[PDB]
């Protein structure tokens, strides 16, 4: 299904599972270059639809669809179809694990993964991460990170926050000060800074920051500007949990350019948000320059990679 926020679009009359398979299967017969058909099917299907596809494709052809379409993962296009076709859970598991290795190390991505998903989601990902790797997302994150970084990161990915909306203004008042005094003391990684940012609900966390911005004046982000990595990680955490849209848009920004485009990050945002809130992220982008994400995307990418992107972006 595609929500008020999602960009993903599916047919009004969707083909059956067996239907998508015969056609998708028939996109591999001898000339292998039927991207358009693959892009037109996979990119216009919901997650539960792609799962049943994947299951019916295995049971009627005895072969694994993904293995069938992960032939050349070095190419942006083929790497996008994978990530995307994947269930949002395995997809996070993959990103989560990639995020903790030498050659693709990003603590920013871990945070993105822990803060910009709902709690249940972070848990179905922790669940995919068991299946796929026989290990914890926090077991690994704990292992591959250290000091301040590890202190903020483990609790972040292992926290399974209340997800209702009820706030507690009284608590929000106090917690906003703990944060403040601690920020001002340069006690950036102080237990109270970490505890508040990693355990409280998204909701509570938001009452906490408004009340912060009035009294104290500036938004909490204005006092966590530069710093080292940990401060930057804090800066990412706050945005992911409370301002997920500006976060993704700043990410699309730093990934799209006339010249050197970071297809890895663009594929990451587009794929992981298309079925969640990319349609709104797209807007926030527009606002900035009145340049549709779609344009900028079509201006600094091409081939099937480009198509696939626009098709996921809810535009073409």
């Amino acid at each position: 299904h595609h929500h008020h926020m999602a960009s993903l679009t599916v047919p009004a009359h969707v083909p059956s599972a067996a239907e998508d398979c015969e056609q998708l299967r028939s996109a591999f017969k001898g000339w292998g270059t039927n991207e358009k058909l693959i892009i037109s099917i996979l990119a216009h299907r919901t997650a539960a639809q792609r799962k049943l596809i994947r299951q019916t494709y295995a049971e009627t052809f005895g072969e694994d669809l993904l293995k069938e379409l992960d032939r050349e993962l070095t190419h942006d296009f083929e790497k996008l179809v994978l990530v995307w076709t994947l269930d949002p859970s395995e997809r996070d598991a993959h990103l989560a694990k990639e995020a903790t290795k030498r050659w693709t190390k990003s603590n920013f991505v871990l945070v993105e993964l822990a803060c910009t998903r709902s709690p249940k989601e972070l848990v179905l990902a922790r669940e995919a991460y068991h299946a796929r790797y026989k290990k914890s997302l926090e077991e690994d994150v704990a292992y591959h990170t250290t000091g301040d970084h590890r202190k903020l990161l483990v609790p972040l990915v292992s926290s399974y926050r209340y997800g209702g909306e009820e706030v507690d203004l009284r608590l929000a008042k106090a917690e906003s000060k703990i944060l403040h005094e601690k920020i001002s003391d340069k006690a950036y990684s102080d237990d109270e800074v970490i505890r508040i940012l990693a355990t409280r609900s998204k909701a509570q966390l938001n009452a906490t920051l408004n009340h912060y911005k009035d009294e104290h004046g500036e938004d909490i982000l204005k006092q966590l500007e530069d710093g080292d990595e940990f401060v930057a990680l804090l800066r990412a955490t706050i945005k992911g949990l409370v301002y997920p849209e500006h976060y993704f848009v700043e990410v699309l920004r730093d990934a799209i350019n006339r010249r050197g485009t970071e297809e890895d990050h663009l594929t990451r945002v587009i794929a992981t948000r298309a079925e969640v809130d990319l349609k709104i992220i797209a807007d926030e982008y527009q606002k900035r320059d009145s340049i549709p994400l779609g344009r900028a995307i079509a201006k600094d990418t091409r081939g099937d990679y480009e198509s696939m992107l626009l098709a996921l972006l809810g535009q073409e």
